[PDB]
């Protein structure tokens, strides 16, 4: 059944992200609270929802708001105050719970990004350049039209080649299944998670709903979001592989798929252990399709790995650990000169590309703090010490990656940190309601 308000929901909240893609991330400043309450009324028509997620859309636009953002839009403080605290505090502020440290340290932040600046984040998302184009023009008048905004930063993203991202990835595979969105799951994406963990007002794995903001026009048929810019360092990436491919025969593309999980196909090691098969790799209906109950070493998928980290499965942990409750939704968007695998020179660090990530959740703060905390910085709950991810995890040359083979577990060294952590902010996707309310404050 559809249990969801999809016509009052935003449309990012369940649409994937097209294929291939083209689009813009937006950020914005409220300079008075009657310029940011006009450029929603302006916006709103522009914002589509969620109905009718899995059919065709050529583009849509989304829009996300700081607490800063809410503030100067003169929400009431008695509704500011039933945001969760550390959406308050905002993302640089909660670096600790992050450990947003080292090289992730807010003092390197990018400009926009953990000053309090951010309070409108808008992200077009389009499946050709014509219509990316067509929804970009509409954004960039209505902002022209509005007085009391103005556009802090603008960056496009998209046009990879096969929409791989930017380090070569076949991305965007597994994303959390959710009860009541109307559409069964891909078969191993289940089981489908109740639709409170990920839309504010519903019901959640517990039964009730999470806590929201008040009042229940503002808070319902909402989530939030967790966005966070990356810049991606491919030529230390790239001359990793090469030293220690010896590891895995001599091949750097099993390498590369055992740091993640997946060749970068897309095939799981799982589903594809001893060569690449890109066609699994590609098919929805294939890619997904395991658990590790046959894998319970790491053989395969590292335990350590990526993929294994993010979404353990039947993986038997240290404690105790409802995964269902540790999901997010993920909107991964690579920027940049598209990635090269040849290109290892030093001074490939230098090139400006990367990623962005909308995570989003009903308690996205904390599912981010979460995973960034424990199972990314952390290796406690696979039993493997202080091993970090190598994907994204803030990395030492003297910590280690555990490569199972038979019959001895390789360890690898040496890593520098991939993907370099360039700002952040916590936002808050209204429903479409909540942004017309949000539009006639005052
Ligand atoms: C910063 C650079 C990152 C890169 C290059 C990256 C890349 C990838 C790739 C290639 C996959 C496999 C494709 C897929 O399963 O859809 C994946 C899966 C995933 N990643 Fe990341 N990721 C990054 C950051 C993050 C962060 C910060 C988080 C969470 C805090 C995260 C959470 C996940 C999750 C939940 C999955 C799905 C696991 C599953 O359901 O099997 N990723 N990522
Ligand atoms: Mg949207
Ligand atoms: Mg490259
Ligand atoms: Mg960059």
């Amino acid at each position: 059944k559809i249990d969801l308000d999809l016509d009052d929901i935003q449309a990012t909240v369940l649409r994937e992200r097209p294929e291939p893609y083209y689009g813009t991330h937006a950020m914005v400043r409220f300079d008075t609270a009657e310029g940011g309450r006009e450029l929603l009324k302006r916006l709103l028509p522009h914002i589509a929802s969620a109905e009718k997620w899995w059919d065709v859309k050529y583009a849509w636009t989304a829009a996300a708001i700081s607490y800063e953002g809410l503030k100067k839009l003169g929400v009431p403080q008695d509704s500011l105050d039933s945001f969760p605290e550390s959406f308050k505090v905002g993302m640089a502020g909660r670096a600790e719970h992050l450990f947003d440290v080292g090289e992730n340290d807010p003092k390197h932040w990018e400009k926009p990004f953990g000053t309090g600046q951010v309070h409108l984040a808008l992200t077009i998302f389009a499946e050709n350049e014509e219509n990316w184009q067509k929804a970009l023009v509409i954004a960039e008048h209505e902002l022209e039209a509005t007085k009391g905004v103005t556009l802090l930063m603008r960056e496009d993203f998209g046009a990879q080649p096969d929409s791989r991202n930017s380090l070569g990835y076949k991305d965007m595979i597994s994303n959390p299944a959710i009860e009541g969105s109307g559409i069964k799951p891909f078969p191993g994406q289940g089981p489908a998670i109740k639709p409170g963990e990920f839309v504010l007002g519903y019901p959640g794995e517990a039964g009730v709903p999470l806590g929201m903001p008040k009042p229940e026009v503002l808070g319902k048929n909402g989530t939030f979001v967790a966005l966070r810019k990356y810049h991606t360092n491919a030529g230390s990436f790239n001359r990793y592989l090469k030293e220690n491919a010896e590891y895995t025969g001599g091949d750097a593309e099993l390498l590369a798929a055992k740091l993640v999980g997946r060749w970068r196909s897309g095939a799981p090691l799982t589903l594809a252990p001893k060569e690449d098969d890109p066609e699994l790799g590609h098919d929805p209906n294939r890619n997904n399709d395991f658990t590790y109950k046959n894998d319970p070493e790491g053989l395969e998928v590292p335990l350590g790995s990526h993929i294994r980290r993010m979404n353990p499965r039947d993986t038997k942990l240290e404690l105790l650990t409802d995964v269902n409750i540790h999901r997010i939704i993920r909107r991964a968007t690579a920027y940049g000169p598209a990635y090269d695998p040849k290109a290892d020179s030093l001074a490939e660090d230098k090139v400006e590309r990367g990623l962005y990530f909308i995570f989003i959740s009903a308690k996205a703060m904390d599912t981010t703090e979460f995973l960034q905390k424990e199972w990314i910085n952390k290796a406690n709950f696979i039993g493997q010490g202080s091993e970090r991810d190598p994907i994204v995890g803030l990395q030492d040359e003297d910590l280690t990656f555990t490569l199972p083979k038979e019959p001895v577990r390789q360890r690898l060294r040496g890593m520098d940190t991939f993907n370099v952590l360039r700002g952040g902010e916590y936002l808050f996707m209204p429903s479409l309601s909540a942004l017309k309310w949000l539009s006639e404050l005052k």
